[PDB]
């Protein structure tokens, strides 16, 4: 009868209110926290009224009708969100579709800076307001953040403050926990954004494929029917959360967690620990669960997929099913491959069949299909071993620098902050992945690279600057990483004309945190590449070394500014000659 009552009843007031605040914060990213609280309280009041009597007027309205109506009441909607006011002239589902089209992925809001004393003060003063504000701040900064996961992270955030405010030293307890929390927020936001991107740009089939591969790796003991069930249910969960239907997404996600845990013996031995936890914890634990051991009875795949005489008939009859089973089977056997590698392998299997089945003697043609995968496997494996070597040789900062040079050459039209961000993000991937046991390096590296490349692609939709990026971001998802890897110096670029102030430093650099100091230097690096795009990476590193020496020296000087002013122009002029 009443959907709003149904969800209120299923989720309870706490989670209902939390998720509604998330939904609204994500749709309306600029309003103050206090204004969103009021919309949430009103919506909740109405849900309670409807729960008491579902036949009361408007109670039987859809959630989109009710929530879209609520959003469209907000003060200063024309002035703050000119685009969203336009959406408010439409009915559902056109209105919601309009709301979705107009979410902002890079709202450029100030960085969230921990103030241990004033925050612990606010936490004690009003814990509920303090935690809601956390939901709001993160939600408006990550408009596709997986709703229920944000409630999970809010409870961690709560645990951090409960542990660390009563202690003697606040900042020493807190700042490591909050820095770790922030990193987990970023990773999580990137994973989910890839999911929503994949729905948006490649459709539901791509999400399902991705998911078949990854879930088969994690749960290799499960049969194709179980994996398919879970994939079907999890795809629906992510489709709902990506479309802003957070209440339905949360309810369906809880049902999925329940199902997995009731069938854990047939799904995976690694689920036991997850399944003895509370709800949000349980879902999160399942989501991050480690891959199960390979079962000793995994089937030989040649008979069914290369040697059977009727593969063309079975392929022709039920393409999406035959290929799905292939993907399930190959993936469960290959936790050592990345998901995109498995998707490339599946596409090569398909293409081999389309070719062989239109020739005279298909069996003799498709008998070698598995051997077609060999080159697909070896390229990424070599690329990872190669980059983990550079990483172990030079350490994180220089690895970052090398990637900055590499990506700036590929796409020098991209903004310097974005180029630095991606280079820095991919350098951190080396830190994480290269330290792992070697068989895990490939999936770790390539799965994380996908997240960073997707971030680049998302930015590029909003701020297009390069046709080569556009092609890599919009041709097949499986080929995205190879496409980016195959880009070379955009020769079409006209070297950015020299501006000396771009390479001019001052003494304020000396007061910066180390990371911020590095970002300054890395920004200069990217700018050096834009002005001298044919310079070798070794020329660029030599010049960057001189910039570092100069900053370290002038920051150690008695008269820092006099140092920077006398030495800066020399360095700048010298560096042009060094980059020829
Ligand atoms: O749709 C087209 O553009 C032309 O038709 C190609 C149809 N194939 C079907 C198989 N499909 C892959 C595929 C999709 C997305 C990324 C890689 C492979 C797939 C494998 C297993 C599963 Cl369960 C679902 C889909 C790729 C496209
Ligand atoms: O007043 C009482 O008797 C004690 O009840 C407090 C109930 N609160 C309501 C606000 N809830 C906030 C909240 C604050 C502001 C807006 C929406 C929800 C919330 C914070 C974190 C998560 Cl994970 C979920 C909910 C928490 C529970
Ligand atoms: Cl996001
Ligand atoms: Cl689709
Ligand atoms: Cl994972
Ligand atoms: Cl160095």
């Amino acid at each position: 009868k009443s959907e709003i009552a149904h969800r209120f009843n299923d989720l309870g007031e706490k989670h209902f209110k939390g998720l509604v605040l998330v939904a609204f914060s994500q749709y309306l990213q600029q309003c103050p926290f206090e204004d969103h609280v009021k919309l949430v309280n009103e919506v909740t009041e109405f849900a309670k009224k409807c729960a008491a009597d579902e036949s009361a007027e408007n109670c039987d309205k859809s959630l989109h009708t009710l929530f879209g109506d609520k959003l469209c009441t907000v003060a200063t909607l024309r002035a703050t969100y000119g685009e969203l006011a336009d959406c408010c002239e439409k009915q559902e589902p056109e209105r919601n579709e309009c709301f979705l089209t107009h979410k902002d992925d890079h709202p450029n809001l100030p960085k969230l800076k921990p103030e241990p004393d004033a925050q612990c003060a606010a936490f004690q003063e009003d814990p509920d307001k303090f935690l809601g504000k956390y939901l709001y701040e993160v939600a408006r900064r990550h408009p596709y953040f997986y709703g229920p996961e944000l409630l999970f992270h809010a409870e961690e955030y709560k645990a951090d403050f409960t542990e660390c405010c009563p202690a003697d030293d606040k900042l020493a307890c807190l700042i490591p926990k909050l820095d770790a929390l922030k990193e987990r927020i970023l990773l999580s936001s990137a994973k989910e954004r890839l999911k929503c991107s994949s729905f948006q740009n490649f459709g539901e089939r791509a999400v399902k494929a991705w998911s078949v591969a990854r879930l088969s790796q994690k749960f290799p003991k499960a049969d194709f029917a179980e994996v398919s069930k879970i994939v079907t249910d999890l795809t629906k969960v992510h489709k709902e959360c990506c479309h802003g239907d957070l209440l339905e997404c949360a309810d369906d996600r809880a049902d999925l967690a329940k199902y997995i845990c009731e069938h854990q013996d047939s799904i995976s031995g690694k689920l036991k620990a997850c399944c003895d936890k509370p709800l949000l914890q349980k879902s999160h634990c399942i989501a991050e669960v480690k891959e199960d051991d390979l079962p000793s009875d995994l089937p030989a795949l040649a008979a069914d997929f290369a040697e059977d005489k009727e593969i063309c008939k079975h392929y022709k009859d039920a393409k999406d099913v035959f290929l799905g089973t292939f993907l399930y089977e190959y993936s469960r056997r290959h936790p050592d491959y990345s998901v995109s590698l498995l998707l490339r392998i599946a596409k090569t299997y398909e293409a081999t069949l389309e070719k062989c089945c239109a020739e005279a003697d298909p069996p003799a043609c498709y008998r070698t299909v598995f051997d077609q995968f060999t080159p697909l496997v070896e390229e990424p494996k070599s690329l990872v071993k190669k980059n983990c070597d550079l990483f172990e040789e030079v350490g994180e900062y220089d690895f970052q620098n090398a990637l900055i040079v590499r990506y700036t050459k590929k796409a020098p039209q991209v903004s310097t902050p974005t180029l630095v961000e991606i280079g820095r993000t991919l350098g951190k991937v080396g830190s994480r992945c290269c330290k792992l046991p070697e068989s895990e390096r490939l999936p770790c590296s390539e799965n994380h690279l996908a997240l960073a490349l997707n971030r680049l692609c998302v930015l590029h939709e909003k701020t297009p600057v390069s046709e080569k990026i556009t092609k890599c971001c919009t041709d097949s998802l499986a080929e995205r990483r190879p496409c980016f890897s195959a880009l070379e110096l955009d020769e079409g670029y006209v070297p950015k004309e020299f501006k000396a102030e771009t390479f001019t430093f001052h003494a304020d650099i000396c007061t910066l945190p180390e990371d911020e100091k590095q970002i300054k230097k890395q920004s200069a690096l990217a700018e050096l590449v834009k002005h001298k795009p044919k310079a070798t990476k070794e020329q660029l590193k030599t010049v960057l070394g001189n910039f570092s020496a100069f900053v370290a020296k002038c920051c150690g000087a008695e008269d820092k500014e006099a140092c920077f002013a006398e030495e800066g122009p020399k360095l700048v002029a010298s560096s042009q000659l060094a980059l020829a």
